[PDB]
């Protein structure tokens, strides 16, 4: 599966834990 742009933005926000898809830090 491709890495989702927003799930790289969710990460550096650290906003992972918010956005299920994007459950990064």
């Amino acid at each position: 599966f491709p890495r989702p742009r927003i799930c790289n933005l969710a990460c550096r926000a650290g906003i992972g834990h918010k956005y299920p898809f994007c459950h990064c830090r």
